[PDB]
């Protein structure tokens, strides 16, 4: 039903000599080419204030393009490169879109398009999206043909700033032209769950609170924020990836099965679960700040010399919540995310409930654990008897690891699959505002409680710890058993 853009897509990458767009932006658009995914007629402009050539830009971008097959495929480098042009303007004034808009129209009118396809990649901080979106409603807007912009996941910091940006950004753009990126929607391992839930009765049978005993979505780095202290101190790790990545996977994990095809029945079924959600319990939280490494060896967040001497920010967070629906309800649910941890991991973790009383009751939890960023997998613990003479159970870990898989078929990067999506046209992997206006009631409270001056002191963990101390607690606390 969606109009899909193959020949003659013009592709413009405002922000195009910032460092997202020759890092990430460019990078894909040559993953999607370099593997035949992209049109070889597709114009693609870099849009900026600096001014620079063609081959400055082309040459900005020729590092950061990814070479899987080494010196081969050297020629579809050189021939992406060719199909990319650069065209400096100023973003908050017309004439810079005005012969962009020349630009274009010649190229298209060179070809039989009386369907203009256009995408413009927003490569840029918020704060411009709503001056660039107004030039591009003012000047460069076709009612004869099909547009498409795509925004980023930084947005606003609250519900307040969050509903200011869509007041503006609603009369320019309608949600079936905007495309709202939260990177996590294009990982492989998370595009995955939707299917691996509702296609296998072995999951979706089990999957509700008659089965499940503890749902954790979790998120691990091992580094702090050692040069970016001060940048981080008015984000925190929970606006840093709780309130938008976390929560994704968490919504795609327990929202009920969309009824329909349409892409926006994927989302209704996620904004539905979302305003299932119970507030969020600003006392049933863990809130950590790392110090000090016992090592000696690593500073702590406050040693961070644009950091101020009183800082609370917090680093890591533990969070409780509640669905209040027939499927979830009494499911305690965590997100927790830290930096400066003991190692890097994103992570969805599922325990299933045992039976009381009967034969193999003493017999361990089943558990569910699918892991999103490192070595993408799924692991199921399992309960079997002892081969043999003996009666004894054995709990058995069976891989799934999909890494065997992954290297049969052509595993895109997340902004790779994202710009592909946009291309077709498809939203099912993108934020629609009820969504985002959403996430952002449900988490500003809890934010406003932490950052406010009667807000609590985060407790110091030293970096490089396992989970800071309270964890583990926390964890039994919300339906976990720990076993051998």
């Amino acid at each position: 039903m969606a109009t899909q853009f193959d020949e003659n897509t013009v592709i413009t990458i405002f922000g195009a000599s910032g460092d997202l767009s020759k890092k990430k932006t460019f990078p894909a658009l040559f993953g999607l080419y370099r593997e035949g995914y992209l049109n070889p007629t597709t114009k693609i402009i870099g849009y900026a204030r600096s001014k620079l050539s063609n081959e400055d830009l082309r040459e900005k971008v020729k590092p950061f393009l990814k070479k899987p097959n080494g010196a081969k495929d050297d020629a579809k480098v050189n021939e992406f490169l060719s199909m990319v042009s650069y065209h400096a303007g100023p973003y908050d004034s017309d004439e810079g879109y005005l012969e962009l808009k020349k630009i274009i129209e010649e190229f298209e009118a060179e070809k039989k398009v009386d369907e203009p396809h256009r995408l413009f990649y927003l490569a840029l901080p918020p704060s411009i999206f709503i001056d660039v979106c107004s030039k591009l409603k003012e000047n460069l807007y076709t009612e004869s043909g099909i547009q498409r912009v795509i925004v980023e996941k930084p947005f606003g910091h609250d519900l307040q700033s969050a509903t200011e940006l869509q007041e503006k950004l609603a009369p320019l753009f309608s949600e079936d032209e905007l495309f709202r990126i939260d990177h996590y929607l294009g990982k492989e391992m998370v595009k995955n769950l939707l299917l691996m839930r509702f296609g296998n009765t072995f999951l979706n049978a089990a999957w509700n609170k008659e089965n499940i005993q503890s749902v954790q979505v979790v998120f691990k780095e091992p580094f702090g924020t050692e040069g970016r202290g001060g940048y981080f101190d008015s984000i925190g790790i929970i606006r840093d990836v709780m309130q938008n990545h976390l929560l994704q996977v968490l919504t795609l994990l327990t929202m009920e099965r969309p009824v329909s095809f349409d892409p926006e029945s994927v989302r209704d079924e996620k904004v539905k679960v979302l305003k299932a959600f119970s507030p969020i319990d600003h006392d049933d939280i863990l809130i950590g700040q790392y110090g000090r490494s016992v090592d000696g060896s690593k500073p702590s967040y406050l040693d961070d010399e644009t950091v101020k001497e009183d800082s609370k920010c917090v680093t890591f967070a533990a969070i409780g919540f509640k669905i209040a629906n027939e499927r979830w309800d009494g499911v305690p649910i965590v997100m927790r995310a830290g930096k400066a941890l003991n190692e890097g991991k994103v992570e969805i973790r599922i325990q299933f409930r045992r039976v009381a009383s009967g034969m193999f009751t003493d017999i361990p939890n089943n558990e569910l654990v699918i892991r999103i960023q490192p070595n993408e997998a799924i692991y199921l613990k399992c309960n079997a008897k002892t081969p043999g003479l003996a009666n004894e159970n054995q709990t058995t870990e069976l891989d799934l690891t999909y890494s065997e898989r992954y290297k049969n078929y052509w595993i895109p990067e997340a902004y790779e699959s994202l710009i592909r999506d946009a291309l077709l046209g498809d939203h099912s992997n993108f934020v629609r505002d009820d969504e985002l206006d959403v996430s952002w009631k449900l988490f500003t409270p809890l934010l406003n409680y932490l950052e406010g001056p009667d807000g609590p002191q985060p407790k110091i963990y030293p970096y490089g710890c396992r989970s800071p101390d309270g964890l583990v607690e926390f964890l039994a606390d919300h339906g976990y058993t720990f076993s051998k």
